[PDB]
């Protein structure tokens, strides 16, 4: 042989910021690649192909549980430790994590509440909040893109959706970045589970808090929406409600963050788009969708084998876990010539950056609405973005990939 055995962790900071070289290495020898686990610990299939990733998204014998995938009680049904019990709750009650029919019914209740009618009446208020947030931010020296614009549009966006307070911005962030060291890519030497945990009973109560509230003076937030289908007899558990409400924060805008935080990382590295941008802004609708095929917010995605299946140089027995490489999905050549040059003409609604399948992700629309609004704002709110120094560090997460913050120094 020639390479080693692949898998997402303990990457030094140099390669989770450019993992890229990586994924070329490993695709151009193999479009499949497994790796061993030690112990009663199952096998991990890492797909790299653009084809094969298409595969892995869609193929319905590969589903979310590893429980069912293994046929054994004693298996997790997601990836975390039984320990944690607050945290177990709230993650295996995320839609992305559940099978059909119960993850039929549930994006079904869900899905008409991100319609593409509904984000375009939401955009002139992202785009006041987008204002707003830059227009703090320049009250201040050395300002933190990512604490102070990144992440807080998305989360008041979502917030509104969900019928929380806004004030609870920040509380909200630090809660969700507390779970996030849960994520199977992260380190966890020291505490990230329990502090994930407490994370979860933060959220627990806060949300549980929120729906004894849902008989007030009644809106129309997701809130409403689901504590109205219990009441009238939808299939769901208050715990099911409280996960849900956590899958949606969370899912809506640690992901959106990390977009607009890399996109001015590529922008910045690439000062022709940057600059061509500034002045020709109706081509913003098509660098969002290359910012998301050139580096993905979300690099790797799992599913586990119900069922023997068959992909790439491998016979992926029944039980197995499997990795789809968006990150390296989206520059296979194959699919994308001269995939690592930025060019905002090539055809890439391609990209898989989204997801594809079921599990596609459920706010694409309100996803692109935010990216465009929120890029748009930065470009014409900040004009030395493309200038002077930046500080950057990214977290050590391969799932939700990027900056923990960007310092920029433009006064
Ligand atoms: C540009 C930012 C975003 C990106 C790159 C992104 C990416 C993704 C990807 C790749 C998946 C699939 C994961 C898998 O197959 O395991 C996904 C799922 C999901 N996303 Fe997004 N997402 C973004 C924004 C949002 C927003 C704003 C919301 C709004 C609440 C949202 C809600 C969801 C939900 C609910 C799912 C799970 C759906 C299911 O399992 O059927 N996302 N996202
Ligand atoms: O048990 C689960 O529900 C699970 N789910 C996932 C996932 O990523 O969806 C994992 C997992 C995360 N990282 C892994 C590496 C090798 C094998 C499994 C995993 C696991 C997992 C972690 N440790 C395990 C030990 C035995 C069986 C499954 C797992
Ligand atoms: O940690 C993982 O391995 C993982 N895998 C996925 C996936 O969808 O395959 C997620 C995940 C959870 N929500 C998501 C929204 C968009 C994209 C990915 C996710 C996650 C994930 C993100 N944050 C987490 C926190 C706790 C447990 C899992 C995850
Ligand atoms: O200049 C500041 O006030 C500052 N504050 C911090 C901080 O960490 O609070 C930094 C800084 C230094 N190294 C960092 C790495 C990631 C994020 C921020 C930094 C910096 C910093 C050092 N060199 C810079 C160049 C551009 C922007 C910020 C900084």
């Amino acid at each position: 042989a020639t390479l080693p055995r692949f898998d997402l962790m303990g990457w030094d900071k140099k390669d989770i910021a450019d993992p890229y070289p990586v994924y070329r290495r490993y695709r151009e020898a193999a479009p499949v690649h497994r790796t061993a686990s030690g112990p009663g610990k199952p096998d991990t299939y890492y797909v790299f192909t653009y084809d094969d990733v298409v595969r892995v998204l869609s193929n319905r014998r590969l589903g979310r549980n590893a429980r069912v995938a293994s046929g054994d009680t004693d298996t997790a049904p997601v990836p975390i430790p039984t320990e944690h019990r607050a945290l177990r709750t709230v993650v295996e009650n995320w839609l992305v994590f559940l099978d059909p029919p119960h993850h039929t019914e549930l994006r079904s209740l869900l899905t008409t509440e991100f319609s593409p009618s509904i984000v375009t009446g939401l955009r002139p208020r992202i785009a006041e909040l987008a204002s707003a947030l830059l227009d703090r931010l320049r009250a201040q020296r050395r300002p933190d893109l990512v604490e102070g614009f990144a992440a807080p549009l998305p989360i008041l966006v979502i917030s509104a959706l969900l019928g929380i307070p806004e004030e609870d911005h920040t509380w909200l962030r630090a809660n969700a970045v507390a779970l996030q060291e849960a994520s199977t890519t992260r380190a966890r030497d020291g505490r990230g589970y329990a502090r994930a945990e407490a994370a979860s009973q933060e959220f627990t109560r806060y949300f549980r808090r929120e729906v004894d509230r849902r008989g007030g003076d009644d809106r129309d937030d997701l809130l409403t929406l689901l504590v109205r289908a219990r009441d009238t007899g939808s299939p769901l558990s208050v715990d099911g409600i409280v996960g849900t409400c956590v899958h949606l924060l969370t899912a809506g805008h640690e992901t959106t963050t990390n977009f607009l935080a890399k996109a001015v990382l590529t922008l910045r590295a690439h000062r022709d788009v940057l600059d061509e941008l500034r002045t020709t802004p109706e081509s913003t609708p098509a660098a969002v969708e290359e910012l998301m095929r050139y580096d993905p917010p979300v690099q790797a995605v799992t599913r586990w084998a119900y069922e023997d299946i068959r992909l790439g140089d491998h016979d992926i027995p029944r039980g197995s876990r499997v990795v789809a490489l968006l990150g390296s999905a989206n520059r296979d050549p194959a699919r994308f010539p001269d995939p690592d040059v930025l060019d905002v003409h090539r055809a890439a609604e391609r990209q898989v950056g989204f997801g594809l399948g079921i599990h596609y992700c459920l706010g694409a629309t309100l996803a692109r609405a935010e990216a465009e609004i929120g890029l748009r704002a930065l470009l014409d709110g900040i004009p030395a973005l493309g200038r002077g120094a930046h500080e950057v560090e990214y977290a050590d997460d391969m799932v939700f990939h990027g900056p923990t913050r960007l310092l920029l120094d433009l006064p």
